[PDB]
């Protein structure tokens, strides 16, 4: 009976909604090229409608103590994150032709944010959870310079309609994953502003809005198509 519940309910459907949907258009369409893009991206929205199914239901979340207070941390985001998050970016790697060594770097600074997200989380010393956060951010940053400069230069090579398409992605990428931090930062997370109600909800909409929207907009396109 956590207030958050009703976010995390609205959350398990908008996934489950999404995932099915893309499933469905994904298996209809016979191109190599554009059945990737379509096992990439309904893949994304089918783990975290699994996360999101297994936090409404009671788990994932855990007490951790910090400012002499015992504090309800979901861990299940970064277990979903973990694998969602880089599968994102494959998506947009592909989609320009991005390099191989490139994509490695950016899965890998991917996983360091993760990672150091949820150590960060955990961490019982209050001054400490920022250090962690400070430098999941860092590697958030270095990806987002990434694909604004690096992808964008990329995609400049590739036809006008492959290009347009991942600058809509690449600007919805950009302004939804930058809120996340912040949310973290004044949040359940970090300073303990946000209630954990409001913050489930907040997540719970840049969440669909990065999954499922990002996918409406990249499955939709002629992008996909080889
Ligand atoms: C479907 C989920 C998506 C697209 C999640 C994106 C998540 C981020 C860009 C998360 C970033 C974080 C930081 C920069 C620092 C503190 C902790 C995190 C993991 C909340």
């Amino acid at each position: 009976g956590r207030p958050e519940w009703i976010w995390l309910a609205l959350g398990t459907a908008l996934m489950g909604l999404g995932t099915l949907y893309f499933l469905v258009k994904g298996m209809g369409v016979s191109d190599p090229d554009a059945k990737k893009f379509y096992a990439i991206t309904t893949l994304v929205p089918a783990i975290a409608f699994t996360m999101y199914l297994s936090m409404l239901l009671g788990y994932g979340l855990t007490m951790v103590p910090f400012g002499g207070e015992q504090n309800p941390i979901y861990w299940a985001r970064y277990a979903d994150w973990l694998f969602t998050t880089p599968l994102l970016a494959l998506d947009l790697a592909l989609l320009v032709d991005a390099d191989q060594g490139t994509i490695l770097a950016l899965v890998g600074a991917d996983g360091i944010m993760i990672g150091t997200g949820l150590v960060g989380a955990l961490t019982k010393v209050y001054s400490y959870r920022f250090v962690w956060w400070a430098i999941s951010t860092a590697a958030m940053l270095y990806i987002l310079y990434v694909l604004f400069f690096g992808f964008t230069s990329k995609a400049e090579s590739m036809r006008p309609e492959v290009a347009s398409t991942f600058k809509v992605l690449r600007n919805v990428t950009v302004v939804l994953w930058s809120a996340y931090p912040v949310v973290w930062l004044i949040g359940s997370e970090g300073a303990g502003i946000v209630p954990l109600n409001i913050e489930t909800l907040l997540f719970m909409v840049l969440d669909v809005s990065a999954k499922v929207g990002f996918g409406l907009i990249l499955l939709r396109s002629r992008a996909i198509f080889g």
